[PDB]
Parts: structure tokens; sequence; C-alpha cells
């Protein structure tokens, strides 16, 4: 909203807000640090803190939690925000935070996860918890991570590189692969994730990189699609924003491309 970002131009965000599509009642949990909700430019619907030591989601002690929330909210200006904290200030959690964060999101209906955050190694509990969300019928949206390349191997963080997420890869503003955007065959899409500003806590602003932001725009877009298509099932969400991206090259580095909202919302299943 108040800091000026290419980003919501690149993913053809405006397109919608022309047609008067703005993410109007879409529930989006951002699972991260917290939202500081006392930020002018913020609005936050409700939460749920899951870090024993930071027991308030609505403060933001890292600051990821307050720009993905921003990022969200310039994509889809309507969408409501639940902050579930299940990282603490230094963006670190167990993996036990994040699935009770998944637990209350199903529990609260969201319409949207965007998961601002990935660990090296996997959990079948994990999966069971975004799997079961999916299966909830939430639109499961994860930042790819920042590990950059490992050669043929992924490096697609967990839970990103799990079937039922869509994984969510950064480019800049010239849609080149960010040199931090983890690759590998469970890459779905690219977003914006380079210099990206936003909101930060203690009513302040500014950039930041990474696939946590290149995620957020895929959570907005997600809401976007949402206000167009209430009827829509997680399922033909996702088809939506993978069968309309703008293709940037080797799927292992760009997944389907850069999503292009204003495609995805008149798709033809």
């Amino acid at each position: 909203a108040k800091c000026v970002s290419y980003g919501v131009s690149q993913i053809k965000a405006p397109a919608l807000h022309s047609q008067g599509y703005t993410g109007s009642n879409v529930k989006v949990a951002v699972i991260d640090s917290g939202i500081d909700s006392s930020h002018p430019d913020l609005n936050v619907a409700g939460g749920a803190s899951f870090v024993p030591s930071e027991t308030n989601p609505f403060q933001d002690n890292n600051s990821h939690g307050t720009h993905v929330a921003g990022t969200v909210l310039a994509v889809a200006p309507s969408a409501s925000l639940y902050a579930v904290k299940v990282l603490g200030a230094d963006g670190s959690g167990q993996y036990s935070w994040i699935i009770n964060g998944i637990e209350w999101a199903i529990a609260n209906n969201m319409d949207v996860i965007n998961m601002s955050l990935g660990g090296p190694s996997g959990s079948a509990a994990l999966k069971a918890a975004v799997d079961k969300a999916v299966a909830s019928g939430v639109v499961v949206v994860a930042a790819a991570g920042n590990s950059g390349t490992s050669g043929s191997s992924s490096t697609v963080s967990y839970p990103a590189k799990y079937p039922s997420v869509i994984a969510v890869g950064a480019v800049d503003s010239s849609n080149q692969r960010a040199p931090f955007s983890s690759v590998g065959p469970e890459l779905d899409v690219m977003a914006p994730g380079v210099s990206i500003c936003s909101t930060l806590p203690g009513n302040k602003y500014g950039a930041h990189s990474g696939t946590c932001p290149a995620s957020a725009h895929v959570a907005g877009a997600a809401a976007l699609i949402l206000s167009k298509h209430p009827n829509w099932t997680n399922t033909q969400v996702r088809s939506s924003l993978e069968n309309t991206a703008t293709k940037l090259g080797d799927s292992f580095y760009y997944g389907k491309g850069l999503i292009n909202v204003e495609a995805a919302a008149q798709h033809h299943h």
C-alpha cells in the first residue's frame, strides 16, 4: 500500500484491481514471525502464537511476518490477514510449532495459508499437516527456499518441497531467477522476490529480498482469484496459477514461470 513496489505490477494484479477484485472476504493465514498489528498500513483479523518465548502474534520482533503481511495486502488490499506466529525473532521455529499453526489455520477455516519459511529436512508430520490443509480445501503457498543451487540436487525447502504445496521461487524486476532462489523439480511458480518494499514493525517500510516476499505475492494472487471465483476449489486456484504462468526458462530453475494473476483469474478449466 504505502511503499511503492514493482512486484504488484509484475504479476499483473492491477488488472484485477481495475476490474474491482481486491481479495474481499478471503482469509489468509500469514504463518511466520507474527504481524505488527499496530502498523497503520495493516489490519489483522485474528491470530495465535505457538512460540513459547514470544507469546504475542500481533507483534513481530523479526520483521518477516510484517513484510509478508504488507505484500499480501499490496496484491490483495481487501484480504483478511491472520497472524499465525510459529517463528521467533531469529526467524527459526520448531516443526511442531509450525504444525500447530497449520492445524489452527485449518480449524479456523483459512482460505489461503502462506508459509514464508522452510527447513532443510523432511518431516512426515509436517507433510501430513500441509496435505490435511489441502484436503480441507485450503490453498497452501510456501517460499521455495533461499538455498541457491546444488548442481542437479533439489534445494527446495520444506514444506515447499511437498507436492501438495505451491513452491514459490524468486525473480528480480527483469524476471531473472534471484541467485538465492531454491531450485528443483518441486519448484512450481516464480514471483517478485528482489528488493521488495513493504511494511516493517514500528510503522516502518523497507526492501527485503527472498522467496519469502515471492510467496507473499502468490498468497495475495490466490486471494484475488478467490474474490473473482469464490466457488473455485484450491485445486482450481492452483491450476489457474500454474497453467497461466509466463514461461521463463527451464522448469528446474523457474517451474512454470512467473504468475500472471490477470491470466489465472480468467482461466477456463
